[PDB]
């Protein structure tokens, strides 16, 4: 088998993705309160079960193997770019991805998680997101369009395979904030920013071969195996912002196959080879970045009662 | 395997009934339009997931040989009836049911079929439908009492089963449009009209074996095989009209066999043996009528794809 | 297979639960308003789909040979308790669970069962209940926490396996409605109210082993078989009340095995033993209670048509 329940529904109204490191926090203290987090979703679910309370916990490639003494098969941390744009690495042991139809059961598991060790850990970020009117990031273009949609497919691309062993039904999660300049780009012209997407901006319909420029976001995001057959990945990105300071994507994506996620970050920084970068990338900036291992539900199951 | 999606759930608020003949469109523009909705269609269930963003697309008998080398089973046009009323057939190579939550998204979809072919077509009728107050034809009489109701019920009646190669999960459509007469029903006792349905008017329910007349619709349209057991259709019907014109019921019906509508259709138009017809076609009045085949979605891909 | 329908899904809104004698009701007779009652409730779900129309018919161990032919093993007739507090027995022939989103439903299912035989049977209780609150017992303390949540556990604790044969997926009932002493328990501190019931009266958070003592409530209903595995039951309770006289709950259990009730309300009643009993019991009192059998909708179909 089972994905931890946020992965495969389709997002909720409402998140908080916390990245941590351990700092003073034991193994031990770690599994308690990964069990006092499943506690109050599990009294939550009881008490609100049309809330959509789901959650997954992920580990960094460190603190996994002090958890369970075998790495999932590819699993390693993010490597930085250091192409036409520098994208950072920011390890983190721990993270969290909170998602519900509302934003107080989404702190109630956070608190939940820090009750009593707000000091013994170091946090990263606890970014609070929000769905941005009708499925749009702040650029105003719609997020979301190409992809899984159905059950299955969210499954499919998700999910490592029956014959990982004990790894089946989890997932890689790789999550990096993103900041946008907002100034730069709303002074663009709309057709230029349709450029720079390779969609379009009201409905997000795919610009034809002949006007999507090799540059634009959905060229370099859409990667191809040895075979040409397409390679993708299940996105959960969630806008997020304040007015007074940083607004932008918190990027989030599951995969069975980090080396796809690596390719498409190669193709858009400016590390692939062929002398391209994504031209989104002059209006938007990476600000965090790691690798996780969410464990299938009942592998997590086994951890917590060792 | 998959139904085409507006198959199994239970009916939503709105639709549009589409049949149409090639005329100048060529099989490659059809497969390019059919293409242009289902993309629509994806993209706008992306942006409303909720909204029950439905169709099937279905062809006729003329037309299929030229879609798909091979004919499914049992596939033919529709007969006319040289009953005590007739029923016209009036052929067409294309159908199109579009469902949804929305109006609006209803005319989307059909928006997307059309552009640029509104001229290269022959379109027989779209016909817009809505949920007429509690599940209601005009005549005030509820629609759809003995329908198959649980997803697995709807499944095994209206969907071809495994052993018919790629033809399974496809479905036999029958589409007729009906005009009602409600002067002439308006002037009867409700009495009389629930002696004509067969069912009580303000509650549908089933009249005794005592009270019920041979000649009442649902009388007619039970129908049962050799065994004696019933043989069953999944009804999608919806009311439709404008307050100047014609107002009536759209009728369409998925099976997994048209003989069991040949049958009920002998029935009710008094060509099945026994000398007795319908009561209430004295108030209602077909006004075209086809037969089609839905492929399942996985068929119509590689249709499109070929 | 098929659980009957109001078993396994969260529970509604609105109940009625009925139980009666057949007194001058004849075993044909019943089965003619059993029918009735699953013709209205079909036909309202036709209407209603949304509107959670569900129900349960289940039998007492005296007439259920009537019937059928068999017994389900295991199945008997409550006992009755003698221990710190009493325990009558309230034999009953019929019960039926009824359940809706809707009390217009509600009704309307008891009704159309009832309809020409009010004075043939004899009605020990037709209970109206409500959910209060946030899912609340009328003490103020959430009702159902630790009941199986997931539809699949719902199922495992509920029903009979597959090798029970044609009693597969059938379900015991253990029906027993308490009248609560509000001001005798409106007298304690609240920290009194968590002792006696074993887990917060805002949040339902389970008490500590330490702080717990041993004649809580749910002390006494977690119980353990003997090879240490605790022993579950699916809870369907809800409250009642008038304001000018009873309030309480209606407490009603669906399990795969009497034998744990047993257990349970020994250990409740005071005659488990171990000498303790349940503290709860000095401010509620049953009256009534009897067990019953569900059958699966194809055995009760079985028995409707025999
Ligand atoms: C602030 C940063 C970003 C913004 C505003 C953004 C926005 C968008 C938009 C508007 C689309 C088109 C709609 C859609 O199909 O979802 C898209 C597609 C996509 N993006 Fe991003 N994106 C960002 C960063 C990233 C990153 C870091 C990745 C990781 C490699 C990524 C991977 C993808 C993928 C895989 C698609 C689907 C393309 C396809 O298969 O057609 N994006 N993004
Ligand atoms: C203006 C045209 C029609 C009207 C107003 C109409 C109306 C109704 C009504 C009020 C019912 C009873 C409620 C229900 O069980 O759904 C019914 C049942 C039914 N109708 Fe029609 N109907 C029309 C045409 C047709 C046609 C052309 C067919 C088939 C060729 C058909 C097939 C059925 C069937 C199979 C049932 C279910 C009967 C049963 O199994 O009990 N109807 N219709
Ligand atoms: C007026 C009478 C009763 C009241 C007010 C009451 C109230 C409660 C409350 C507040 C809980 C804790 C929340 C929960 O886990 O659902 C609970 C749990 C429970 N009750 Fe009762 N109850 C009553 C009678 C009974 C009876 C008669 C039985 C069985 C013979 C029973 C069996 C259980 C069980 C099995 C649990 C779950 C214990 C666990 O596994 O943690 N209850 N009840």
């Amino acid at each position: 088998g089972t994905a931890q329940s946020v992965i495969l529904p389709l997002p909720s109204d409402h998140a908080r993705f916390i990245s941590l490191r351990l700092k003073d926090l034991s193994v031990a203290e770690l599994k308690k309160h990964i069990a006092l987090l499943h506690s109050t979703r599990d009294r939550l679910i009881t008490q609100h079960p049309a809330a959509q309370i789901k959650a997954a916990v992920a580990f960094g490639p460190e603190i996994w193997l002090q958890l369970y003494k075998e790495m999932p098969s590819g699993f390693k941390q993010l490597a930085p770019q250091q192409g036409t744009f520098q994208m950072p690495v920011v390890p983190a042991d721990v993270f969290i991805h909170i998602a519900s139809a509302r934003a107080d059961i989404c702190f109630a598991l956070s608190q939940a998680f820090f009750e009593g060790i707000k000091d013994k850990v170091e946090v990263l970020d606890e970014r609070v997101c929000f769905r941005y009117f009708d499925g749009r990031d702040i650029t105003g273009f719609i997020d979301g369009t190409e992809n899984p949609q159905f059950n299955d497919d969210r499954a499919e691309v998700a999910l490592l395979p029956e014959d990982s062993g004990v790894f089946a039904d989890g997932s890689f999660i790789f999550a990096q904030r993103y900041a946008h300049d907002l100034e730069k780009w709303k002074r663009l012209k709309v057709d230029t920013q349709e450029q720079i997407m390779g969609r379009t901006k009201l409905e997000s319909i795919e610009l034809d071969n002949e006007v999507k420029p090799e540059n634009a976001h959905i060229a370099r995001t859409v990667v191809e195996d040895e075979n040409g057959e397409e390679m993708e990945i299940l996105r959960h990105s969630l806008p997020y912002g304040d007015g007074k300071g940083d607004q932008g994507l918190f990027f989030i994506a599951y995969t069975k196959d980090l080396n796809i996620i690596d390719l498409m970050l190669n193709r858009m920084f400016g590390t692939s080879g062929d002398g391209i970068h994504d031209r989104l990338l002059h209006f938007v900036t990476p600000l965090d970045g790691a690798y996780y291992f969410a464990p299938s539900a009942e592998l997590l199951e086994v951890i917590l009662e060792s």
